[PDB]
Formats: C-alpha cells, structure tokens, sequence
C-alpha cells in the first residue's frame, strides 16, 4: 500500500492518492493499487459511498512518463481505458475531491467519479497536443466541457479554473481549498443515508442515458483516434 | 371538470392545475382531466400556443400516493406506463408550442408536468427536486434529469434529494427565464402572445427540428430505458415490504 | 475571388467576408467562393489554423434572397442541399483548427458560416438570431441550434425570433470568448497564433476526437434529419403562394 | 363495424379487414375503426394475442385516394401524421403479441397495417410492394423498408416499384413463415394459440426487449426522419401540379 | 489450481476451453461460470494463444443456468448477482481481443446462449437445437439480449413468444451460426478453422475484431444490452411479487 | 482520360473501369478520374441513373500497391474514404455491375452504389488481415454481411461467391456473366423512367435510416481503427503494411 491509502468509516470508503512527492503522477503500480482500492470498496457491503481524494498541493500531474504500436495499444487499453470505465460503472456513488493541478491523465481519475468537488484554486488541463496526441485516452472532454471548450483547451493546452469547469457542469461544487475535504465528506455522508439499491439505480438511470446517447461507443472511438497519435509519433521518431 | 380549468382566448389555451388544497398533488382523475385538456388544445385550430400553470403557492407536490387483491409489479408497470410515461410523452409531442409557468415547489412527479412543455418560466421562489431515492426508486418515471440538468447535477440531486432554486436550473438551461413571482403570469402570457403571432406550421416544424434532434441523440430510447430502471425500484421495494415504495 | 479575401501568413489562413455594403448577405457566388477558400486553406501547407472574419459592422445578415419557369421544391432542395448543407458540413470537417470572429449582427444564414468553425470569438456588441419562422420555415437549413444553445433556448429563439447577446450565447458555450469590438481581430489572431505552434497531426486528431464524439452522439444524422424538416417549410410556403418563403 | 370485424375467443382478438369490394383499400373510416379495434384488444384483459387478417383475395391494395379550398402541405402533413404515422406506431407498441396473416397483394399503405404486427405469416401467393415512387413519393409514410428488407432490397423495390413474393420476403426475415393459402388462417390461429398460453407480463417484456433494442438502434428516430422525407414528396408534387401525388 | 468443471488446453496457439459437466448437460452454476471466466482470462493473457475455442463434453452444449444452484430474497440481490456472472462475464468474453469460436452440439438452451454468443464465430453440429423458453418462467428472454442482433426482431419475438427450438440450419440462415457441420466432425472442423486463423498477425486479428464489434457498439449494442438487462429484471421483480421466488 | 470511360445515353451515365491489363487495380490517377466521372454524372441533369461497370475479367483487384502515419492518414482519408462517401451520397440511383474478382479496395468502388448486380462468377474478399490491417478503409463489411460473416472473412481472408453475398443482401441479383451488362442496363432503364425527385428521396429514406442507425459514425470510427494498423505496421518495419 505504498501509493494509495484506504480507509472505511461511517459507510464511506476514502481512497487517497498518496504520492505527493511526484504530484501524484501515475505509474503502473499506482494505477494497479488504485484499481484494487476501487474493487475493495465496490465489494464491501459496509461501504455505501466512495470518496477519491489526494494528498498534497496537487490532485494529479498525470501519467508518469518515466517498441510497437500493438504494445502501447494493449497497455493503454488496460490501465487507462478499461480501469477508468470499470470505476465509472461501480454500482455505488463516488465523489472526487480535486485541489490544485489536475493535468491530462489526472482527468482519468476524477471523470469516472459521479460527482466532482473542486477547490477554488484547482486548475484543469490536458496539454497532450504538445506531445502529438489528440487528448488523453478516455475522452470525457466533449461530454464534460462541451465541444467548443474541449477543442479550445486541447488546441491551446491552457488550464481552466474551477469556476470555469463548474460553469460547464464538470464540477458540481466549488469551495475554498480549506473546505474541500469538509464539503466532500459532508456530501458523502448525506448520500450514505440513502438506500443502496436506489443509489445504484439512480446512478444507472443517468449512466444508461449517457450510454444511449453514445458515451460507451464514443469513448471507444476516441481511444482509436488517440492511438493514431502514438502511431504517428513513432513514425516520426 | 373539478381539478383542471381550461380557457381559450387570444389563440392561447391556458390549462390550470386547480387542486391547491393538496398542493396540486396528482391523482389519476387529475391526470386524466389534464390529458383531456392537452388533447382539446391540440385539436383546436383556434389555439396556437398552450400555457400550463397552477393555482396556489406551489406548482405541484407530485404524485398523490393516497389516490388490488394481490398487488403485482405487472399492475404498477401497466398503470405507470399509461398515466406517467405515455401521457408525458404525448404532451411533449403535441405539435404546438407549450410553456409551463412554475411557482413554488415542483417535486418529483411535478416534473412530469413541466418537462414535456417546450419552454419553462419560473418564479424566483421556485424550488425543483426529485427526492424519490428515499422511497427506493432511481428518480421519477420520465427521466428528463440528465437531459435537463446534465448528468453530474442529475446524480447529485437524485443521490441527495436536495432542491434546486430557479436560478440554479436556469443555469443548466432547464428554465428559460426567471421572473419575480408577481410577474409570472403576465410574463408567461406576454411570451405566449408573441409566439401566437407566428405561422402555425413553422412553429410546428421548429418544435419538430429540436425534438427530432433530441430523438436522434437518443431521447425516446433513453426515456424508455430508464422507465424499466425505475420499475426495478418498484420491484425491489415490493420484494422487501410488499409495497411499491419503501 | 470577388466577395471573399484570402490571406496566408504566420501559419494562419484568414478568410474575410468582404460584402459590408450588403451587411455580408450571402448570395450563391459568395458561398461558392467561400467554399473554394476553405478548400484552399485545407490544402495549403503554409496553413495550420483558419480564421473566418468579416468586414464592416456586421458579420452576416444571412442569405441574400434578392440573390426556372416552373419553380419546384425539387429545385430549392437541390440548391440548398449543396450551398447550405453540404458546404457547411464540409467546412465543419476541414482537418485544421478554425476560428470565427463575429461582430454585430449574425442572423439566420450567418450561423451557417460561424457554427462550422471550431471556436467562436464574439464582440461584446454581437447579436445572434434566427427569425426565419416569420417566413414559414422551422429554423435555418443546418440545425446547430439544439447542439449549440440547448433545446429550450433553441425553441425559445425560433418561436420568438428574438436576438441573443454575446454574453447570452457565451453562457451556452456557443461562443468561446467575448471581447470588446475594437479587440476582436487582435484577440482572434493571438489565439490562432497560439494554436499554430502545435503539431498539425495532433491538432487534426484533437479536432477529430471532439467531432467524432459529436457524430456518435448523432450530429451528422440529426443535421440530415432537420434539413428535411426545413424543406417541408419550403414545401408549405410553395403550396400557399408558389414562392419558397412567406412574403 | 362497417369495415372491420372483431372477435375474441381463446384469449385471441382477431381483427379482420372486411372491405373486399375495394380490395381492402383504406379510407379514413376504415382506419378509424381499425385503430379502435387495436385499442379494444390492447385494453381487454381477456386478450393475450392479436391477429390481424383480411377477407377476400387481397390483404390490402393500400390507401384509398378516392376517400379544402386551398390545399396546403400543412394539411396533408397533419392528417398523415395522425392516421398513417401515429396509428401505425401505436399498433407497433401495443404491449401484447400481434400476428398479421397476409394473402394476395399487400401494396404501399398495406405495409402500414402488417409491419406494426410482431410476426407475419404469408400465403404462398402473397405479393408485397411499394410503387409510390410513381406518384413522386420516396416510399410510404412509415419507413419499415430498410429494417424489414435491408437497404439494398428496399432501394431496389422503391426504385423499380416491383413486387416481391412471399418466399423473397421470408428470406429477409420480414415474413416469419410461408404457408399455402388454404392453410393461412389455420397456421396463424395455431401459432396464436401457442403464444396465448404464456404469462402476459413475460410476453409484454419479451416484446419490449426486442422493440427497445430496435429503438436504441434508432427505429423511432428513423421512422420520424423518413416521415419528413416522405412529406417533401408531397411538397414537390404540389409545387408541380397543385396535388399531393403525381 | 483446482479444476472442477472446465478443462483447459493450450497447443498450436489455440486455447481450447471445454465445459466438462456433462452429467448435468453443462448446466451452469456460479462456480462453473467463475471457472469459465478464469479460463477466458487465462487465454486472453497468454501470449502463446492466438485463438480461443469454446466447446463442451457430452451430448449437449448447455442446458442453461442451474436452477438448483438469503433469509429474505430481494430483487437487489438477484440484480447484483446476475449483473456480475451473467451480464458482465458475457460482455467481458465478447471483448477479449483475440478471435474466439464456439463449437455447439445438441441443446443450447437459454443461458447456454450466454456462452456461445460472446464468441466471434459459431460452428454448429447438424443436430444442434437453440432455444430460449424463459417466457414460461415469466421472464422476457435471458439476461444478455443477443436475440435481436443474432436472429433479427421477427425471429427473436417468434422464438421468445413460443419457446420453440431452432435447428442449426435455421440459425445458419440468420447468420447466427457461421457453418453447420456433421456432429462427428464438429471438433475437427472447429480446430481446423482455429488453426487457419492462428496463422494471422495478432494485432490485425484484434483490429478486425474491433472493427466489427465497434460498428455494433455504434449501432447501439452495448446500450441495448444494458437496456434489456433491466427489462429482464422487471420479470424477476414481477415473479417475486406474484410468488416470492424470482421465476414462476 | 486514361483509365475511366464515360458514356451518357437514354438518361444513363455508364462509368467504366478501363484498366483491364491490371485487373482494374486502383492507383491515385484512376481514383481521381473515377471521382470526376461520378461528379460529372451527378451534375448532368439529363442523367437519371448511374451504372458502374468494369472491362476485362475482374471488377477490381483493389488498391495498386505500386513516410509518416500523418501522410498515409491524409491520403487515405481523401481518395479512399471521402471519395467513397461522396459517391454513396450522389442524389441519383447508382448500380454496380460486378464480374469476376472484387478484392479489398474493389469493395470501396461497389459498396457506395445503391444496387449491386453480380455475375455468377463473381468472388468477393478482403484479405488485408495478412498485411496487418483490420479490413479496408470503408467498413461496409458488418452492414453488408452481418458481423459473424464479416469476422469470418476478415479473420480467414477467404472469398465469398456471388450466391453467398446475395444471401446476406449485399448483392441484389446474380446473373450469368454474359448477361451482366444487359441485365444491368435493363434495370437502369426501368429506374430511369421514374420521377427524379422521388428516386432521390427514396434513396434518402434508406440512406438516412442507415445514418440514424449509425452508418456515418461507424464508418468514421473504423477508419481510425484501420489507421492503427498502418501505425503498427510502420512501427514494426517502417512501411504501412
Ligand atoms: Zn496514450
Ligand atoms: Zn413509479
Ligand atoms: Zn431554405
Ligand atoms: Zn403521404
Ligand atoms: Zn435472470
Ligand atoms: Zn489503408
């Protein structure tokens, strides 16, 4: 349990990213620990609500950078795409608490949560166009931001403030940094009073509407677009 | 015609919920009168625009749960498919513009009355909620939530049962305009009057352009999918207690 | 190139609507030239980003109708399907970032010029509308309204024909940024210049990611569906008066 | 009961088209009686299965064109949207199994009667066609063609106006079974009888499983889209001749 | 590892997964399904495997879910367990990024379809009989609604409404079965086909499979499967409201 | 013109693939000429129906085989995907007459036609899996053949007879080789009697149903999957296949 802390109390499972020395950059080991924590929470009948949070100044700087396309495709399809979709589908409510920087692969950790609470000084970005890739592997951008904002931030690599993403509906609530854990836990507690099958089916109502709208199919389509970026990058260098 | 009043003047059909003594709680009889009113307005060539409004402090407290031998899910499923789902979809598709005027509380089944309207004008005091998760059900029968609020707000308000102010739902696009409560009726009628000057077939097809876009996006199919999700909640409640809600 | 000016420098193709004396009303000749300019930009290896802008006070007043012995719906359908629908979709899909700079009035057909652009920057003074219901038609030929405004706002502005301010459309996400009118061109070019530092294939695939998400959501199919709904408007106007619109 | 006969026995509602003097061509009166018969069967708890059949040599020769000072597309659109599109979708969605027994010719509008049924049994002699391109229209109002035939056969039969045999439409899956003409009623009745033994809620939800799969695939949205395409045909015919069909 | 119900062999780049509960006509209890899921995972993760073959010992491919296999039984409980071992398992097998082939002999009833439909290709013995008679038990078809996609809607409704069986030749006509072969050659024909496919480059196979499966998901496959799962569960909900047990 | 012949008579535009010495293998010049021919037919108000046919033994052996992924992507998106979709959408009926072998890229020529008439001898295949690619650029396979048959023929590279593809609905009619041109022209002639706007909208009714079902979006999705095959082939060897 190096990289990920796990606590259960009052029917809330709190999963903490604990690699602040690297701004919670994600290596394969961290991702495997994180996927195990989600599974543990999903399987525990004493857990009603999942809280995903991070220690330190920044939620996550993204994937830790430190050969065939088939190899990249296979690895990214598991740890990036399959993991994030599995988290998305866990049949209990989940809430991310985001402070400071949430960059590129960071979005693959919070987007799968049902609700997001952000500190006022949180900054969200996906500057991977600079590295020759058309946005990260799990394309929540268009769904979360709308297409024009998604294009703007992909084309420029600029950051968005917490208030800006709250306006698009990607962030549910913006609170001062000193209230982020308070607000997240209070909301988790309110939700934890509710019947678990009703929570499950409320979640399913919304997620199935998104899937009818094309969410699953679109996420799969964009994964292949992303991979053409890797294929081009390899062909150049 | 106890529960629903109906007026036609100046090419506007005004349908009024008139059960203020129960905060416009909806029993089968009210819903049948309401559907007949919508049909009357739809079929009247002297009506260009439909206004739906409510008497009293509150638009609607929702379904009236005080309105057989061995109760089965088949029975609940059949009845709710007719008076909740089919009725609300039928209103949604009436080929003339419709405007809901919403004051005070609009709770759970109240949403099945205003969401089918094309436009919603809300009083500053309006409070929208769907707290049915408390009763073991994953939101009301007609799932406009994700479409009207976006998925994250939809989940938030279903998971918590909290209310949203008129200003909050205006931000999502669910409400077109927010006005002081003393101006709700006048602003709604003024807007209806502006729209009533337009060519009826253009109004019909403008409405169709937007609604068919939504159907291509998956609206019809999603509404049908979530109805079955809703009904699994009744099924579970019955398996726990013998009753369709906890 | 009578009505459209084309300039390339700094990795930017600037395409300018140059009919200010008619408030950039669009006749078929202007549209043919505009389509040629988009195609030229798409093929130009000196070009990373496209900027669409307009001379004068107004971005575009819409389609020029001042602009066949037995007139038929078949004829209207065929021409509108090419210069309105096919052109706008082709611009939409050009595999390079595009930015519309919109000042003053952008009415009805005007929207067919800016909606296909990836990003829209509007002057504080910009006013967007689609009042064609007055002419017996259910919104313009390319139905961006629902996608850009949300369904309730789309219905409201079609049913009433009212205008929306730059601020109003920025709240729906249809406009990316609102800036003072005297900064519109500078701000647009600065943003284009930022984007033009990026690798072209990454820009193309970022654009694709978003536009393909939209097509999976139903964008292409919905645009085609609404085109026919629009054409039933022309069909009705013709059945009433023998003319494509109510006059 | 001028045009439509109706019988309920062994939990089967049999709806019979009874206008052989016009080869079961459909005037508004016949369609109104037919819709009433479907509603009656839908609402009757003693009915588990619906059978639609026809008297005489032909299932239906289609819409009766022999059954307003300034005729407008608005008027045509409004009427066709009700008795053609809305009626057929309503029958499609009745929450009980339905079976069409089709003999002889089923032409154009005839398809609006059998396609909404869940299952089709055809006589060996049956001929299916939609030659409405001759009248300047892109196929009938309710576009099952692509769904039932596949897109290439749909285009071929629309573009040529040719008829398809029972065998040919059985190969596409549009017809479930082909039997000799003198066995059509007996085979249909036996099939209905087999289905009528099953629990009604399971029948309802098996039907929903398939029909909701179709709506997620785009059926409802596609049907609505093609109705507008159809109407552009009327709009063009009126622009050429002042009449809805060439 | 403990092996109980599933035989597993890897040779010549083919993983052959065998249902080995012929004493129960390969009726599927939760343990069998867990073991079968593990076998699919083993094959998926083995770089020496290019193709997966699913087959069954004895006369019958699978009689379906084992009926004889909590103080207060609730729909939540049934929903949770079926969502895992029926729906999630079958979707996971569907998505394994290597070609898979089912060899189907004799009866393949109801839950049996959840084992073969996830395979890419189906080879059936001339004697194979496919059915889903669960309407008799008050349920609108099994949990993973392949029926409409595999059979077309009219055939799907016919066989659900009647509970009748379809011959191998009948399902081959809809495209659900790729090839019908004599019973005594089913294993040889299947392995020969697996061998031919196992000569191809693995990434090209993966992306050919993806091309088709992603086309199906754009068409609505994932969303429709999820939708019908809830329809199926309303059947259980109703059966419990009538009798207290999840099937009539 | 070098590779494509074009004739208009009796309201039929006949477009002929005329590179028989190469079994109508498709180089970029041939494809540009083909696209020009489709455009000419589409724009000619005296043409009601388009017939696409081929000289020699074979309809088309596919793309003529005789560097970055960006370059391959750009070129294939134009001449293969954009061209084929443009042809698919021409607002007039079109009919392909397919004799002999139609392999891989050959499918990009006939699938965009509304109707396909095949000689009894015709053989259809897509063996590109052998070259490390997940089927050709325009993924009609699932739509035309169904998913199981599409997977089988992609995974094996086997050919399908005219009778087999007729059973799936991909071929409208199968006729003897010596009657292919006559049967196609007679069918075109029947269709050319019909009102052009009704033909247009009949075509639209079916094609829009397909696009509501997901056809446009799916074709775009699979194009990217195809390009990951080129991406991988280049990462192994340096060439696209
Ligand atoms: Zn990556
Ligand atoms: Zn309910
Ligand atoms: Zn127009
Ligand atoms: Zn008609
Ligand atoms: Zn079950
Ligand atoms: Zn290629």
């Amino acid at each position: 349990e190096m990289y990920i802390d796990y606590d259960v109390s009052d029917r809330i499972a709190t999963i903490t990213l604990n690699r602040p020395e690297a701004a919670n950059a994600q290596n394969p080991e961290l991702l495997d620990e994180l996927d195990a924590a989600w599974t543990r929470a999903a399987e525990d009948n004493d857990v009603s609500v999942i809280v995903l949070r991070a220690n330190g100044k920044h939620f996550s700087a993204g994937h830790d950078l430190r050969l065939t396309l088939e190899f990249i495709y296979a690895h990214e399809s598991r740890r990036y795409l399959e993991y994030s979709l599995r988290w998305r589908n866990v049949p209990k409510p989940s809430i991310a608490a985001v402070q400071g920087r949430c960059i590129s692969g960071g979005l693959l950790l919070c987007w799968p949560c049902d609700l997001i609470i952000a500190a006022e000084d949180a900054l969200f970005s996906d500057p991977v166009v600079l590295m020759d890739i058309g946005g990260v592997e799990y394309h929540g951008h268009t769904w979360e931001l709308g297409p024009r904002k998604a294009k703007e931030i992909l084309f420029t690599g600029r950051a968005m403030t917490a208030e800006e993403v709250a306006q698009t509906g990607m962030v549910n609530r913006v609170v001062p940094r000193d209230r982020l854990d308070a607000e997240t836990r209070a909301l988790a507690g309110e939700i934890a009073k509710m019947p678990p099958f009703a929570l499950r089916q409320a979640k399913r109502a919304v997620n199935q509407t998104l899937d009818v709208q094309g969410f699953y199919a679109a996420i799969q389509s964009v994964f292949d677009i992303h991979q053409t970026g890797h294929g081009n990058a390899m062909s150049v260098s």
